């Protein structure tokens, strides 16, 4: 099933949860899913260890319990795999398969000097992520935080959708709004919970893959990649003026095919957006 770790094991294998970034000599890889993520090395295997931090306690155990329940049921090549967990004490940890190529956001940004992703590889990554989302939707889960920074990349650059648990079952309303603003559908930003909002957010990821630009850049005009989309519709701009210049293999025809899928995903009216299945068909027809 899952591996039951005890906290002392995870502490030993993460340099006692060394919170400096890995660049600096520590074990921290990021923060999210209600915790800090650290690199560990256990039994000849590199792992990612998420140590949950307290919203409040008591609801934390419920969320940890729920994330495990979701992962037990959600096994797929385009989803991050949970390996085990630690629950002894006031301390809660989740242990995942390690993804050596980091996030799609970081690779689109060539963080740390990694080479630019080719157009052909971007197309594969887009299809992989759509496959992961389709598995989630088929199994009545809503991700709620679809973004490039949550699409991880293994040894082969296979797309791995991460950070659910918070993955609700499947129009509900909520007082505690979650997600990442620059990626959120307008109805999600008002608190409607629906798988159609994951589609919208996936439209945004597609624009990041096309253009190489982050969804938000506060030193850019416009700060929001979403707006750049309205420029193309309303302002004599073309997607071609926006194609990532860090590629040498992006043909006009498939670029436009992906942009058209992005544009369908991005309808403001949730009911006009394609479903994940259609998005897969489209992304497949694209290659």
């Amino acid at each position: 099933r899952f591996h039951s770790f005890s906290f002392y094991e995870l502490k030993n294998v993460t340099n006692n949860f060394d919170e400096r970034p890995i660049s600096v000599g520590g074990n921290k890889m990021g923060e999210g899913g209600f915790g800090v993520v650290y690199k560990g090395y256990v039994n000849n295997t590199t792992v990612a260890v998420k140590k949950l931090a307290a919203i409040t306690t008591e609801e934390l155990k419920q969320q940890f319990d729920q994330e495990i329940k979701v992962m037990a049921k959600c096994q797929h090549e385009n989803l991050v795999e949970l390996l085990g967990f630690s629950s002894d004490g006031d301390d809660l940890c989740l242990v995942y398969v390690y993804m050596p190529n980091g996030s799609l956001l970081d690779r689109l940004s060539c963080l740390d000097g990694t080479p630019p992703l080719s157009w052909h590889m971007r197309c594969k990554i887009a299809q992989g992520a759509a496959n992961g989302i389709n598995f989630l939707h088929e199994n009545h889960h809503i991700h709620r935080d679809i973004k490039s920074a949550n699409i991880l990349l293994d040894e082969a650059f296979t797309a791995k959708i991460s950070d659910f648990g918070l993955a609700r079952a499947s129009t509900v309303m909520t007082s505690r709004i979650v997600g990442t603003t620059a990626y959120m559908a307008p109805e999600a930003l008002r608190g409607e919970i629906t798988p159609k909002s994951d589609i919208y957010s996936f439209g945004v990821v597609l624009l990041e893959i096309i253009t190489g630009l982050p969804a938000v850049d506060e030193h850019r005009e416009p700060q929001l990649l979403l707006d750049i989309k309205e420029e193309i519709e309303d302002e004599e701009k073309t997607i071609e003026d926006y194609i990532d210049k860090k590629m040498n293999d992006a043909d006009s025809t498939s670029v436009e095919a992906m942009y058209s899928v992005a544009s369908q995903c991005l309808h403001e009216k949730k009911n006009k957006r394609p479903d994940i299945k259609k998005v897969q068909q489209l992304l497949q027809e694209m290659t």
